RNA sequence: GGCUGUCGUCAGCUCGUGUUGUGAAAUGUUGGGUUAAGUCCCGCAACGAGCGCAACCCUUAUCCUUUGUUGCCAGCGGUCC
């Protein structure tokens, strides 16, 4: 990544001054038009070091998970995870995914069974009434947990967009002792994150830049 | 002990794991619609399950296949009708 490359993507833009958490005063360069500006000169090295640690942990062959739930970036996180060979969650995070995994395993199994029934030639003996509810259940289950259908255990690293919106996941990770790699805007609390990446978290361009950089770095980490 | 009345055939009553609180406890079971119904859908720190509601049981209302006695008489013949 480069300062020139990411300055054109509008990363430095933050939120309104009325909303800034004081927990990240150092990360703010200044203000303009009553809107904060994020400092590039420090967000570059921390991002690079996070990427280094990330592909280092990837080379150990460790599964990782991408949390991004805004309706404007579900497609981007899905694309990164798919062309990453790694996993994702792109809808409402069901509380207790990590800390209550021994229960969500059952829903994973049910989704697998129902997918086999659907794409195995079974949804024709049903009397056009319960087949529809089976399809409805399929759609709900895949939209809620389709990106984690093959954990086979807890992950190792958990990557989050907009740490503030995803406090449940960060708390899950802190409870279970799993490192967190998150992007925080000028209104979040970075205490639960041990690898803080300052910057915007809602603009599509910045989100795409983050996801592309992470997907690349982890591909070269896996190829190692 | 067993059996029965009653609230009341009212729509409610709970549990496992997770989270919150020093604790008694809370959540789920709250919210928007909807229903005869905690009935269903959408949201959601909750994710699921059990007993209840509904369906499976008996009867009544239409049609068809089979058998025609002690039951029936449309078309035939006779008749004390
Ligand atoms: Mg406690
Ligand atoms: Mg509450
Ligand atoms: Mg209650
Ligand atoms: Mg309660
Ligand atoms: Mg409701
Ligand atoms: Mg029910």
């Amino acid at each position: 990544v480069s300062m020139r490359d990411m300055l054109k993507a509008g990363v430095h833009f933050g939120h309104q001054t009325r909303y800034w958490n004081p927990k990240m005063k150092p990360f703010i360069f200044g203000a303009r038009n009553k809107v904060h500006i994020i400092n590039l000169e420090k967000t570059v090295p921390m991002f690079n070091e996070a990427l280094a640690e990330l592909n280092k942990i990837a080379s150990r062959k460790g599964k990782i998970l991408f949390v991004g739930t805004k309706r404007a970036a579900s497609e981007a996180v899905k694309d990164a995870a798919l062309s990453c060979d790694q996993f994702f969650v792109n809808h409402r995070w069901l509380g207790g995914m990590l800390t209550n995994w021994k229960t969500v395993r059952q829903s994973i199994k049910r989704l697998k069974d129902l997918e086999t029934q659907s794409q195995d030639g079974t949804f024709e003996k049903l009397t056009k009434k319960e087949a529809l509810m089976r399809t409805r259940e399929l759609e709900k289950l895949e939209n809620s947990l389709g990106g984690i259908k093959d954990m086979g255990g807890l992950p190792d690293a958990l990557f989050v967009i907009d740490a503030d919106h995803e406090h449940i996941a960060i708390k899950e990770a802190n409870n279970l002792g799993i490192p967190v790699f998150a992007i925080v805007d000028t209104n979040s609390d970075p205490d639960g994150v041990d690898f803080v990446i300052p910057g915007n978290d809602d603009a599509i361009r910045a989100v795409t830049l983050y996801l592309g950089a992470v997907a690349a770095t982890v591909r070269e980490g896996r190829s190692q």
